């Protein structure tokens, strides 16, 4: 199975990677992640992007999309994976065109704008494994702690209001243009579309998306 998560930033898409990996067994690609750790390291692709994703812009679609290509080559996807953050505009998706990777689902996730800030300035996670916490809706079991590995969380350099706002912006620009995308993809047959409640608690948007997903 390959499945597409698409949203605003804060969305809640992380936050449902995991248990759709966890249940079904597909890895979750989240080009933020990828970025972010390949940041990190420094030695390998993608490594030229703290500046961009700092200002709350998008990286440039080539390296992405190699980046992609490259991670999606690992023996682990072969069966299934899930992509969360890609395609983030209409020349990424139509690079999976290009490139031949169909997809089975589509999951649109309806945030409205007014409730993104104030998730995005409590968002914690823990970097090695992507968990994703907030301090208040979502919280750890222990106050600034992975629950797995104990290890002190983090708060991502972009997760400042200012740029938050600018993301916001930058994603119904170039982004949001995806939902019209992948649902003609859908009334043409070639993907399932399916549009959830991201505004629900966390085990509620589990449950939505448990039943659409079988
Ligand atoms: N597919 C992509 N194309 C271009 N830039 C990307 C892509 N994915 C991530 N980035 C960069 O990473 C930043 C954060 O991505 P991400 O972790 O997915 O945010 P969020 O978790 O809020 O959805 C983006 O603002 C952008 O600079
Ligand atoms: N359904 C939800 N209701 C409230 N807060 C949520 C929900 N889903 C996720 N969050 C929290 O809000 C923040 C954004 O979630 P996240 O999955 O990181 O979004 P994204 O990957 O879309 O940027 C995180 O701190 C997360 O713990
Ligand atoms: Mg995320």
């Amino acid at each position: 199975m390959r499945i597409i998560l698409l949203g605003a930033p804060g969305a809640g898409k992380g936050t449902q990677a995991q248990f759709i990996m966890e249940k079904y067994g597909i890895p979750q690609i989240s080009t933020g992640d990828m970025l972010r750790a390949a940041v990190k390291s420094g030695s390998e692709l993608g490594k030229q992007a703290k500046d961009i994703m700092d200002a709350g812009k998008l990286v440039t679609d080539e390296l992405v999309i190699a980046l992609v290509k490259e991670r999606i080559a690992q023996e682990d996807c072969r069966n299934g994976f899930l992509l969360d953050g890609f395609p983030r505009t209409i020349p990424q998706a139509d690079a999976m065109k290009e490139a031949g990777i169909n997809v089975d689902y589509v999951l649109e996730f309806d945030v409205p704008d007014e409730l993104i800030v104030d998730r995005i300035v409590g968002r914690r996670v823990h970097a090695p494994s992507g968990r994703v916490y907030h301090v208040k809706f979502n919280p750890p079991k222990v106050e600034g702690k992975d629950d797995v590995t104990g290890e002190e969380l983090t708060t991502r350099k972009d997760d400042q209001e200012e740029t938050v706002r600018k993301r916001l912006v930058e994603y119904h620009q170039m982004t949001a243009p995806l939902i019209g995308y992948y649902s003609k993809e859908a009334e043409a047959g070639n993907t399932k579309y399916a549009k959830v409640d991201g505004t629900k608690p966390v085990a509620e948007v589990r449950a939505d998306l448990e039943k659409i997903l079988g």
